[PDB]
């Protein structure tokens, strides 16, 4: 079959995961999304040069700490961890959603990418060198984003299946 990655959505709630999921897939802003048992979302890409399909997997909805979460992170191959930056708390939870995913994979090296979300709204309380220095420190790319303006949606995406593709 042609070639699939499974990207796996995660970060403290109302950061806009399944806003950036939808506006990828869909090409729509929603103002709410109610979350379901599995939220899952198929889409061909050109990336590089090279066709591919994204399974988007949302874990919204999902429990802190749970079987369908862990079982998300089994499957996921690749990570976006999103906070938004207008909430300091969200940007500061970023660290236990990494322990997470390299608990589950049982790794270090785990394709992943830093996105702050909501980079349209006015009253931001993270910096970008902030996230970058996270980002720095954990070895992976920082991307902006607006699930509403569609600034930096694809390009978080697509980084982060430029990032499976590095492994
Ligand atoms: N202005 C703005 N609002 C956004 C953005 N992304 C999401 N939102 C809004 O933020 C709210 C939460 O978004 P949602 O995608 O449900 O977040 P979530 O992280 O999936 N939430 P949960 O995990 O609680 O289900 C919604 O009202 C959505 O419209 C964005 O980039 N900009
Ligand atoms: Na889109």
């Amino acid at each position: 079959g042609g070639t699939e990655y499974k990207l796996v959505v995660v970060g403290a709630g109302g950061v806009g995961k399944s806003a950036l999921t939808i506006q990828l897939i869909q090409n729509h802003f929603v103002d709410e999304y109610d979350p379901t048992i599995e939220d899952s979302y198929r889409k061909q890409v050109v990336i590089d040069g090279e066709t591919c399909l994204l399974d988007i997997l949302d874990t919204a909805g999902q429990e802190e700490y749970s079987a369908m979460r862990d079982q998300y992170m089994r499957t996921g191959e690749g990570f976006l961890c999103v906070f938004a930056i207008n909430n300091t708390k969200s940007f500061e939870d970023i660290h236990h959603y990494r322990e997470q995913i390299k608990r589950v994979k049982d790794s270090e090296d785990v394709p992943m990418v830093l996105v702050g979300n909501k980079c349209d709204l006015p009253s931001r309380t993270v910096d970008t060198k902030q996230a970058q220095d996270l980002a720095r420190s954990y070895g992976i790319p920082f991307i902006e984003t607006s699930a509403k303006t569609r600034q930096g949606v694809d390009d978080a995406f697509y980084t982060l299946v430029r990032e499976i593709r590095k492994h």
